[PDB]
């Protein structure tokens, strides 16, 4: 048997004690104030006492709602402590503005009733307590190492973490943010860019601080939700301290507030300046008149170059005509790529009719990068990350010139290639020069942004790609793994080149040889048994080693089975997995990456395409006007959508037993 | 018929479907706090 | 503009009609009862008459289950018609037994109290219904051809078909059968295999009749579930009209009956008869009794042979040991398979040693199989679906044996096999053996049922190898007329094989050869080409037609992609679709399989392992008083369910709203 | 598992080998059975080494040869065709048993389709289902097993590593 007893006691309520509180419980006024005057002569019921379920009287009144027993304690004085915040918890604008006119506890001793309010979401309450002025202390730096910083992590880091992140939760209130703030709508972008970089820094507390910057964009995009005319859209997005706001919101990454469908149109009818019509018409037509704009492309471009001031200088300043002709000077470029690959022994030649066109293209996509370089800056040329493959591009191209220019100046003899050098300037030229070829068709992956149906297939690819490169950590190291092992048994058996049957040595011969001879080989054998093209008798040698074969085979065959079968569908799965995570949110990712390509062709900068390219308190009152019609349309919105929502729980069930009670014992006494 | 018929149908799954908020509540509220009001003044 | 009218006109309400409707709606007594008083002189107001909404007074009494208005409108003979069912749907018993006691319409005239209380399946309710002698007609067979039936169908099928499943979801009423019913677990039974029947014929009605077998099914595991005690347990069992109930409940599919864990448990206790305390037992000392028991096999047969009567000869008989001995048999039979693959130019030699050990066994399992059919029957032996494989396994022996005994009379003399006959019967026995050898191996997947972690593993491949044969049909589809066209393109270019290097011909050679020259050999390329193992060069022909060989080429990579890239892609969906659906019920179907294989082990026949099988009212009354137990133990236990469900509705508000609206009308009256 | 982006990726793994363990099984008894059904046919055609071209025998050779014709030949042949490295010609003989060579050779096809077709895609499915129920709690298994390797490290033995331990 097991004893069973309190092992923490404590102090116990005496009858007529129980039966007081218990007379709080059910309501009885005339009982309660009864034995409230009792109390005032005899001292034998003390008011101030607690409860076996951790409350007081008060307290009891409080989470009741009886506001008349509740005055009543107030006016009998019992203690107030802490009974405040229970009221600021409860969501009882009665119970508030009573105790605002006048031992254990649930909260935290940094709990102050403004930033429990703020907790609490409730407007009401929130905006009584900011009637009297009330302040939140600042939170310090991100990355803050002051004395005081250091000293509130050294002596109690838990209190320290759990301050930050209750100043923090009390700042992200968006009833909060909607009063006391000069511009809620930056107020809500800095604060969700800052609570994105503490989820960032604090490993351990990262979700709530992740879901407290979704808050805030949640806020952020419902209050532009809130708009109500085309002239109050264009007034926020163009509110700078054109298209500011917007530009401010790409920055700060709001996704939610840049996919909104009001601004998405007002983009759609910035984007198709000069087709009013493009959003009603056929596709035949539609690919028709791209065609045709893409067709003209230099007629358009010297049109610019003679006069900007005319029906045809201006007509590529358009968004949607300067990316037709930006993406048809680059295909033509493709296409010019393709032609040059339809005498050949000559050592260092001069270059060609084709390359001679190439030429220009290249020394404009050159200056194209040094000026977007030179004219937007630094991080944002490196936040791009296609600016990388660009920069690559442009570096193998250079190299390709250069390469080609030594060559024609060191070399004139014409000798067969049968008997070039291996290192001959000429065929690293044009190596590079098809690796560039590559570079520059896969370049075309950043234009699949722009289209309906396969915008979000690039995002989910460059979703998928992260993963991808997760596991070829894993994968790699296997591949290091086996290689080393392969290597350090089969290095002995070693063979030339000129015992082979045709004097070729690697696994890229006829007869495939020295597969597992040198590490760099072993690297290349095992990688190209992932895709079956390296055969089985690589494991093998001229000596009669049958135990040295059987232990290099059962090595090869233990590497295709981690490789082939467990880590080729572990990353089947993986991808799978994280493809479902994409798939509710691809739309909205969409939006935002074709809103930057969009807003990347509004600049007058970059308008030529290559080879063509080397050839003021009324704003702000009215914003403020703008924003306190949202604030109050907001408030309104989400004081319905409460009166909406489920919100029901079994205190509303208790509330109205209370009511009843209360009654009950009241009609009891008239009667 | 049909009309008569799915109207009867739809009133009836309104009727059992979830639809209650804390509205019904604050209603309930409502009609005690009058009713208490009212025999407080009647009495 | 778009005028808006009331096309479907009706007859509106007069003034003082309309207001004593809304009288009725707010339950002032006083009002109604003077409205009816009056009415019943001056003759102005009509009390059947209709509402805007569908209703009448009375229903509006009904469903504001104002019970005294109510029988007001009684007391003053309103209309009465449907207002019972209006009642019955309500679910207030205080309607139905003031109803009971004494146009358009919502439901089907079909519709009978009886029937509308098991379709609300309120016990309440039905009982009281079930008090008065009140019959529900008989539905007829399945596959009836009645005059009434035919005639039924004819005039007005959709009428018959709701009335059949009108009936049918009447009768499947979990209260309907826990009343009025000699043997409810029995009735539970037999009415889901008539419901899973309807289910297969009524195609369009197919998820209601599902949903209705499946809710007997939960019925029948439910009464099984509040038994407290194994007595009861054992009587539920044991009932007939041992273990009978539980082999109806096995014939009839009750997977979640059969997977209850009091059954299993008993089940289990029967299993392990011989081991009392292998419920607690380490993994090392089961795997030793395992091999101690399974090494032991041939001296436990024999000393069942010998005396059954004994500590050795009755310990067979335990099912686990039984088990353990046909497992052990069954292995030492493949390893001996195994061995016998361990002078080769004999035509028609005499059996070996090996094959003189094989063929008692061969023979054991044919009697075995046989007696298994003359002793269960035919549906019992066909539905097992191993007996055709087990069927496959016997005649492959027997023509194995049969091809020997052949050879072995009709020659004598010693020709080596490089210039024996294709069709030679030592070879054709040879094929047959090495056939059957595969089949008896693969034959152990049946005994993963027993085991605890591969059990449900193999119910997902039986589960997912029905996608695979829906998958085979297209494929087979694809594959057969791409070899169509590759034969009809290439079958002039057929070569013989004295032409070939090497005079080989076909797929199967050095050199592949003719691979699209019969339809047999371009089906089999076809086939191959999917595993990679058909090159390429097969698409080749010795004259130099090169549109022919590209219009070749370009059939193969159109079946290449619409095979590899499509279809296999697509069974990978669909079986990973399957299996998500298979994971929920997993462990249910596989207790319900081990159930099955555990009782294939109670008889007494078929105990000895080859190759050693060559060589009343009592019952009745306590069932009845145990079922009655059980009967109330559900009903409180259905009712506590009831009352801790979520059940809750806007009916249950304006419920509340009526009483203090008819209370307030009622105290403004006495005041 | 001291690493925050790699961490639960090697838990993901732990908790799929449990898996890929339960479909070995499987595949290993279809291996055993279908090995020796080869071995039953095509142990008759063995041929010596010495009459091969280039003095090799099985399926490590340049001409693939007897790769049926002993029981670890066949188990390495019928493992070796799951990657594809095994030849079709392997199912030839040089007597002109017609019969015997297109049972031989459906019984390759037979086991093709049960591993590749059948079986791969069964572990494939199976351990995409088995990752949707790790991916929820690969958090907290993560940080157990790093507590685990950070309270490795607080004792003071242990603190010399390799060499210096000795
Ligand atoms: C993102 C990363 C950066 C990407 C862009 C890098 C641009 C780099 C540009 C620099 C190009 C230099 C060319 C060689 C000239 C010097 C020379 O004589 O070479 C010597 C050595 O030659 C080599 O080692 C070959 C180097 C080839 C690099 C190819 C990079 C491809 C990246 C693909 C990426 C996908 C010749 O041999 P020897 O001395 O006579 O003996
Ligand atoms: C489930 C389905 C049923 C399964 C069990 C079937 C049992 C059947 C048993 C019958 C076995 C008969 C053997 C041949 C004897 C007759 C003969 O002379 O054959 C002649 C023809 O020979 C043929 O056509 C070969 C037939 C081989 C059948 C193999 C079936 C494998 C099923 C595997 C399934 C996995 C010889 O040629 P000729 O005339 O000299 O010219
Ligand atoms: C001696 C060796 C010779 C080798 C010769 C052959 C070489 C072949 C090299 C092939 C490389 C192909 C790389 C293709 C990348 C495609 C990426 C598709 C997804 C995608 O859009 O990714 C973007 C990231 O940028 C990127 O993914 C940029 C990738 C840059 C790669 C640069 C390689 C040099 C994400 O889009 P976003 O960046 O707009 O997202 C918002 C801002 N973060
Ligand atoms: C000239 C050609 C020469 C060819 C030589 C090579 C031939 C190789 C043939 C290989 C055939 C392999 C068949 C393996 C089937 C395994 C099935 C695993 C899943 C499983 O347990 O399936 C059960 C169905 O039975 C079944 O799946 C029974 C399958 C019977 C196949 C019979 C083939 C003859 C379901 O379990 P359950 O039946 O207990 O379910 C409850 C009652 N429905
Ligand atoms: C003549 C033949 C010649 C053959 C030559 C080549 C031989 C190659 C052999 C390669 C074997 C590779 C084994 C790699 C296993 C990696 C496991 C990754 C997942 C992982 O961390 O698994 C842990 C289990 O330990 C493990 O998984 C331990 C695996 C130990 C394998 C030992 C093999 C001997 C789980 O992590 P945890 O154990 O911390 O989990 C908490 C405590 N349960
Ligand atoms: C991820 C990183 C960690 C991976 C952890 C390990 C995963 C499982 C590795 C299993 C390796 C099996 C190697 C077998 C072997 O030696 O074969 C080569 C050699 C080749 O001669 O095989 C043999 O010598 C034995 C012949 C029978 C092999 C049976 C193998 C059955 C299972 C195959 C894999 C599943 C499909
Ligand atoms: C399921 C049943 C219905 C299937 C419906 C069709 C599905 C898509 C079929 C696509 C067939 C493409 C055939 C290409 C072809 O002729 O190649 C052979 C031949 C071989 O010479 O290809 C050519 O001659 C053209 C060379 C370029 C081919 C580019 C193909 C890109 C897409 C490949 C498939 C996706 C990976
Ligand atoms: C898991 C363990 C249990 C597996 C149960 C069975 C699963 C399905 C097995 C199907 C085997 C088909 C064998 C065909 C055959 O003999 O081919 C070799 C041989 C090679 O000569 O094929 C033939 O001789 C016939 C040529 C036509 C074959 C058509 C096959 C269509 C379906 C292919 C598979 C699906 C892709
Ligand atoms: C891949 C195969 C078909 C070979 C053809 C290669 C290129 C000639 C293709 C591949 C990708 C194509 C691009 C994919 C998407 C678009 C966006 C498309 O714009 C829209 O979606 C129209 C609506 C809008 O811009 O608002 C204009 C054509 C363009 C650049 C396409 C131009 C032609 C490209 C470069
Ligand atoms: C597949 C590899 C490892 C080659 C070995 C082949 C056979 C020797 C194996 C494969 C399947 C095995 C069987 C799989 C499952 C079981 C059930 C097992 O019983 C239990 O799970 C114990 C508990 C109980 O029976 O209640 C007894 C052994 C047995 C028949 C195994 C016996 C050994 C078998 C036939
Ligand atoms: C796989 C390819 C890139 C070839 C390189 C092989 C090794 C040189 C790599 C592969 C795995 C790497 C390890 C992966 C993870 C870590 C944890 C890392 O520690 C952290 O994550 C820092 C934070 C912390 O420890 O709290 C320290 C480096 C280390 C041991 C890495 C060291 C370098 C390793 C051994
Ligand atoms: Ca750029
Ligand atoms: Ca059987
Ligand atoms: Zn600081
Ligand atoms: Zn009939």
């Amino acid at each position: 048997r097991i004893p069973l007893q309190i092992v923490r006691a404590e102090t116990e309520l005496s009858a007529e004690e129980k039966a007081f509180l218990n007379a709080v419980e059910k309501g009885d006024y005339a009982t309660v104030k009864q034995a409230l005057q009792e109390a005032e002569i005899y001292y034998n019921v003390n008011i101030n006492c607690m409860d076996p379920l951790g409350r007081s009287a008060l307290l009891i009144a409080i989470e009741n709602e009886n506001l008349e027993i509740m005055e009543l304690l107030l006016n009998h004085s019992v203690y107030v402590g802490d009974a405040l915040l229970y009221a600021i918890r409860k969501e009882v604008v009665g119970a508030v503005e009573l105790l605002l006119s006048y031992q254990f506890s649930e909260f935290t001793p940094d709990i102050t009733p403004i930033m429990l309010a703020a907790h609490t979401n409730n407007y009401e309450i929130i905006k009584l307590l900011v009637q009297k002025r009330v302040t939140i202390p600042r939170p310090h730096q991100i990355r803050c190492n002051c004395v005081e910083c250091v000293s509130s992590s050294e002596v109690d880091s838990l209190r320290h973490s759990r301050s930050r992140l209750n100043i923090y939760k009390a700042l992200a209130s968006p009833s909060l943010i909607a009063l006391s703030s000069e511009d809620p709508i930056l107020t809500a972008f800095r604060l969700g860019w800052e609570l994105k970089e503490l989820s960032k820094v604090e490993n351990e507390f990262k979700a709530e601080y992740e879901e407290l910057s979704q808050q805030c964009k949640l806020f952020a995009k419902d209050l532009l939700d809130q708009a109500r005319s085309s002239r109050e859209l264009e007034i926020i997005l163009n509110h700078r301290d054109d298209l500011a706001k917007l530009k401010v919101a790409i920055k700060y990454h709001q996704k939610e507030f840049v996919a909104q469908p009001n601004c998405q149109q007002l983009l759609a009818t910035l984007w198709y300046d000069g087709f009013p019509g493009w959003r009603r018409k056929h596709w035949v037509v539609k690919l028709l008149t791209c065609m045709t704009i893409g067709f003209l492309f230099p007629m358009l471009s010297i049109a610019y170059l003679i006069s900007p001031r005319s029906n045809l200088g201006l007509f590529i300043k358009k968004p949607f005509i300067k990316f037709i002709c930006h993406t048809a000077s680059y295909l033509t470029f493709l296409f010019m790529l393709l032609l040059a690959s339809q005498d050949l022994h000559v050592q260092g030649p001069p270059p060609t009719v084709v390359e001679w066109m190439i030429l220009p293209w290249v020394l404009g996509f050159i200056w194209g990068e040094i000026k977007e370089m030179w004219d937007g800056g630094f991080t944002e040329y490196i936040h791009d990350w296609w600016n990388l493959m660009d920069f690559a591009m442009n570096s193998l191209y250079l190299a390709t010139i250069s390469l080609k220019i030594v060559a024609y100046v060191k070399y004139n003899g014409s000798r067969p290639r049968e008997e070039w050098e291996m290192w001959h300037p000429t065929l690293i030229a044009e190596a590079l020069f098809a690796i560039s070829n590559i570079l520059s068709s896969l370049r075309l992956i950043s234009l699949f942004t722009a289209n309906s149906h396969l915008g979000p297939l690039q995002i989910s690819l460059g979703r998928m790609l992260l993963d991808i490169l997760k596991f070829l950590f894993i994968y790699c190291l296997v591949l290091l793994a086996f290689a080393n092992g392969l290597n350090q048994l089969y290095f002995y058996y070693e063979t030339r080149a000129i015992d082979e049957p045709n004097n070729c040595k690697g696994i890229r011969c006829e007869k495939q040889n020295n597969a597992f001879s040198t590490l760099f080989e072993t690297l290349q054998s095992l990688f190209w048994s992932v895709f079956g093209l390296l055969n089985l008798y690589v494991t093998n040698v001229k000596a009669r080693h049958e135990f040295t074969e059987f232990v290099g085979a059962t090595m090869f065959g233990t590497y295709n089975v981690i490789s082939l079968v467990v880590l080729l569908n572990m990353l089947i799965a993986m991808m799978n997995n994280s493809y479902q995570l994409i798939a509710d949110h691809a739309d909205i990712e969409w939006k935002f990456a074709r809103t930057k390509l969009w807003m990347s062709y509004f600049d007058e900068g970059g308008t030529l395409p290559p080879p063509f390219n080397i050839i003021s308190l009324i704003q702000n009152q009215h914003y403020q006007e703008v924003i306190r019609n949202l604030v109050k349309r907001y408030v309104a919105a989400m004081i319905r959508n409460s009166k909406t929502h489920e919100g029901l729980t079994e205190e509303n069930f208790k509330e109205l037993k209370q009511d009843i009670s209360s009654f009950r014992y009241e009609v009891l006494d008239l009667l």
